[PDB]
C-alpha cells in the first residue's frame, strides 16, 4: 500500500461520490453487497473494528485502515463530529479504489 496520505481523494467522495458514515449503515452496506471501500479510523473501538473486518471479509470488501483518528476523518469528510467508519459506494472522480 502506498505511503500517500488518502485525504485528498476523500474529499474527492464527499463532493462526487456516494457514500455512508457511521457502524449501522455501513455494516447495512457491507452486508448488503453495495460498499466499494470501507474506511475505519485508528482509534474506532477495537470490538466494532473486528465487526466490520469480519462481515467485510465475508462480502470481499476491502477495508482501508486510516492512518489517523475518528477526528481527523471526522474533518476530512467535512464533518464537526467525529467519524469512525465509513462505506464508499461510489467512488465518483476519486481515484480511491
Amino acid at each position: 500500500k502506498s505511503l500517500e496520505s488518502i485525504n485528498s481523494r476523500l474529499q474527492l467522495v464527499m463532493k462526487s461520490g456516494k457514500y455512508v458514515l457511521g457502524y449501522k449503515q455501513t455494516l447495512k452496506m457491507i452486508r448488503q453487497g453495495k460498499a466499494k471501500l470501507v474506511i475505519l479510523a485508528n482509534n474506532c473501538p477495537a470490538l466494532r473494528k473486528s465487526e466490520i473486518e469480519y462481515y467485510a471479509m465475508l462480502a470481499k470488501t476491502g477495508v482501508h485502515h486510516y492512518s489517523g483518528n475518528n477526528i481527523e476523518l471526522g474533518t476530512a469528510c467535512g464533518k464537526y463530529y467525529r467519524v469512525c467508519t465509513l462505506a464508499i459506494i461510489d467512488p465518483g472522480d476519486s481515484d480511491i479504489i
